[PDB]
C-alpha cells in the first residue's frame, strides 16, 4: 500500500528555526552554533532569538525576564489537581493534565500581537508545573518558582527548596538550550496538528505531552540512565558489555547512528557538564566513569562511522547531578523542549496556516446485507 | 514552497473501518451502510462490529453491554477536577482534562489481548465524564452513570437525573452511530501520533481532544445551529439568508463538503430524527422548519455546485431536542466519534506501526558568528 509510512518523507512546513547539518556535526538556533549561545548565552536569550527572531539587546532581553518574572503563578486548581494525584503518577501525565487545566481557564485567542509573549508566559508556567510534579510525587508541599536572576535559577530554586550552586544553574540553563529544538518528533508533530485547527496554545502543548508521554519518545534517558545504574561499577563495564550486548540480542540504549554522520553535538555537551559535576561528587564519578567506558565499547564493537551515544547517554547523568530522580528526566526534556514546540506552532500559525487532514486507505469487507443477531 | 502543507494527500494508514462514496452518498461501517445500523441495531452493537470486526451475537453483544455496565465509574480526581473549574471553561477543555487525570491514574499498557476490552471501558467513561462536564458547568451535583438497559439511556439519565423517553433513547443511540467515524480529520490524526510513540489510549484521547478543541474543527454542530437561533422564525428565513448568504456571501454553515458532492447519509438520518421531534414539541418545530426553509434555499442556491446539507446541519437541533444546551454539541461529537478514535489507534498499534517523524524544510538563516549582547 501507498501508505507515507512514519510520514518520513513528508515536510509538514517550512521553518527557519532550525538546521541540523548532520554530515558535519553542527546543530544551529537561527544560524548560531548551538556552542556559542551554550558558551556565551542563555536560555533567556535563546527564548527571544526563537520567538522574535535575533538575538536581544539588553533591554529587549530585560522585556523577556520581566515577563518571566510576572508569569510564574498558576491557577489554584492546576496545583491543587497536581497534588491530589497518586504520587506514582507519570510525570508526563501530570503535565498533561496539567496543561489541561491552563487550557480550560485561560484559553487565549491566537493573535500575532500577542503570540510571542504568551509563548514567554506559558515558558514561566512550564516550570512551575515541572517544579511541583517533583514536590508532589515527592510528598512536599507546593512552591512557585519567585523572580531570581536566572529562569534555570528561579526553577531550581523552587523545585529543591534551597538555593541552587552557579555550577547547577549553568547546567540547568545548558540544559535548556540544549533540548530546545531538534527534528519534528511525534510530540512537536501532535502539537502541530493541533494548532493546525487553532487550538490555543496551551492546548497545543497538551498534544504535544500526550505523544511525548509514550515510551518510543519519551522514557529515553531514563532507559540508558538506568543501564548504568545496573552496571553498578566500572568494573563491571566490560562484563556487563559483553554477557548483555554481544552474546546478547536486545541491545543498549543512548546510542543512535541516524541524524548524523559522526556525533551528535548536543551530546556532546553533555558529556562535559557530566564530567565537571563528575570531578566534584563521587556518585557522579562513579556514572560517569560507566558511561565513558561503555561509550567506548558501544562505539568500538558497532563501528564510529556508525554509531555515537546521542544526547540521552549523558543527559540523565547531569539530570542525576543536579539532583533529579530518574522519573523527572522526560519531564525535564519537556521543559526545554516547550521553546520548540512553542516556536513551530507559532511559525505554522501565524505564517503557514493549513488545516490537517490526511487520507486513510479503505480496504477491508465490501457491502454487505444487514444480518439480524439470531441469525449471526 | 508548496509542500505537503496540511497532508491533504498523504496516506497516514490503512482502513477497515469506513468507507464513504461521495457520489452516490454513502457511507458504510466495516461493510454494513449507515442507515441499517441506525434503524436496525444500536451502539453497543457498533462498538462490537467496529472493535471486533463484525456485529455480535447475542453472548457477544451481552458481553459489550457487561463490559460497559460494570465501567462508569471514574477515579475521585476527575471529579473533584472537573467540578473546581470555572463554570465557562469550554466542555472540550474540560474533558481533555478529565482524560489526562484518567491517562495518569490508570495509565493502560498495550496488550492486544486487552486492548479491545480497554476501549469499551473508555467508552464507558466518555459517558460519565461527558454528562459531568454538563453538570458542572450548570452547577448541578456529580453523577455517575448506572447500569441500565443501553449506553444512550444510561448516558441520559445520568446527565438530566430523570428516565428518558423512549425516543430520547433512540435519538442519542442514532447520533452515537451517526457520528462514530470519518474520514482523518486533525483530532483522528493526533491521537494516531501520540499511538506511534504507544503513548497510552487514554492520552491518545487526550491528544484528539486537543486537536478537536479548535474552532476549525470542533464547533460546526454550534455553528450551524446558531444561524437558526439568529433566524428567529420561519418568517425571517429568507430575508436572512438573502442578507447573510447572497448578499454578504458568508458561509452557509452545515452545507458542503469535502467528499460529498449528494447530500451526506447522515444529514439524511439526523433531520428524520429531527422531524420526529419536531412533531411533539413547539420549540423544536420552530427550529426544524426554519432549518428545512434554509435548507431548500440552500439547495436552490448551491445545489448545482454539488454542495449539500451535511451533517452538522441538523444535528444540533436533534441534541437540542434532547435537551441539551449549544455548549455541549461538539463534547456530543467527542462522545460518539471516540469509538472511531480507538479502533484507528487499535487498527495502528496492532496492524501498522511505526513511529511518526515528519520532517520540516529549513529555510532561515545562513550560519553566522555570534554576537555578544552589547553589539545588538
Amino acid at each position: 500500500v501507498e501508505v507515507s509510512r512514519g510520514l518520513e518523507n513528508v515536510i509538514i512546513k517550512t521553518t527557519g528555526l532550525t538546521y541540523i547539518d548532520g554530515i558535519n556535526g553542527i546543530l544551529r538556533y537561527r544560524g548560531y552554533d548551538i556552542n556559542d549561545l551554550v558558551n556565551y548565552a542563555s536560555y533567556e536569550e535563546l527564548i527571544h532569538l526563537m520567538l522574535y527572531g535575533e538575538l536581544p539587546n539588553r533591554q529587549q532581553l530585560n522585556q523577556i525576564k520581566g515577563i518571566i518574572n510576572e508569569s510564574f503563578e498558576v491557577p489554584e486548581q492546576v496545583i491543587s489537581t497536581i497534588f491530589s494525584m497518586p504520587r506514582n503518577c507519570d510525570a508526563i501525565g501530570m503535565m498533561e493534565t496539567a496543561f489541561g487545566i491552563l487550557a480550560s481557564i485561560y484559553d487565549p485567542k491566537w493573535n500575532r500581537a500577542t503570540n510571542k509573549e504568551l509563548a514567554v508566559q506559558i515558558i514561566a508556567k512550564t516550570a512551575t508545573i515541572t517544579a511541583n510534579i517533583y514536590r508532589a510525587k515527592e510528598g512536599l508541599k507546593p512552591k512557585i518558582p519567585e523572580p531570581s536572576e536566572s529562569y534555570a535559577e528561579s526553577f531550581l530554586a523552587a523545585t529543591f527548596g534551597k538555593k541552587p550552586t552557579q555550577e547547577e544553574i549553568k547546567a540547568m540553563d545548558a540544559s535548556l538550550i540544549l533540548y530546545t529544538d531538534h527534528e519534528v518528533p511525534a510530540s512537536t508533530t501532535a502539537a502541530l496538528v493541533a494548532s493546525s485547527t487553532l487550538s490555543d496554545m496551551y492546548s497545543c502543548i497538551v498534544a504535544a505531552l500526550a505523544a511525548l508521554k509514550g515510551p518510543l519518545h519519551g522514557g529515553a534517558a531514563e532507559e540508558a540512565f538506568k543501564q548504568f545504574v545496573e552496571i553498578g561499577s566500572v568494573e563491571n563495564a566490560d562484563k556487563w558489555f559483553e554477557e548483555k550486548i554481544i552474546k546478547g540480542k536486545s541491545r543498549l540504549m543512548g546510542f543512535g547512528h541516524r541524524v548524523y554522520k559522526t556525533y551528535d553535538p548536543r551530546a556532546k555537551i553533555f558529556k562535559t557538564l557530566a564530567k565537571s559535576f563528575a570531578e566534584k561528587n563521587e556518585n557522579v564519578k562513579k556514572y560517569y566513569e560507566i558511561a565513558e567506558r561503555i561509550e567506548k565499547l558501544g562505539v568500538d564493537t558497532f563501528g564510529s562511522k556508525h554509531i555515537y551515544p546521542n544526547t540521552d547517554f549523558y543527559s540523565g547523568i547531569v539530570f542525576y547531578a543536579l539532583g533529579f530522580p530518574i522519573y523527572m528526566f522526560t519531564s525535564l526534556f519537556a521543559l526545554s523542549r516547550v521553546l520548540g514546540w512553542l516556536a513551530h506552532i507559532i511559525e505554522y500559525v501565524e505564517e503557514q496556516h493549513r488545516l490537517i487532514r490526511p487520507r486513510a486507505l479503505y480496504i477491508g469487507p465490501e457491502k454487505r446485507e444487514f444480518k439480524p443477531i439470531e441469525l449471526r
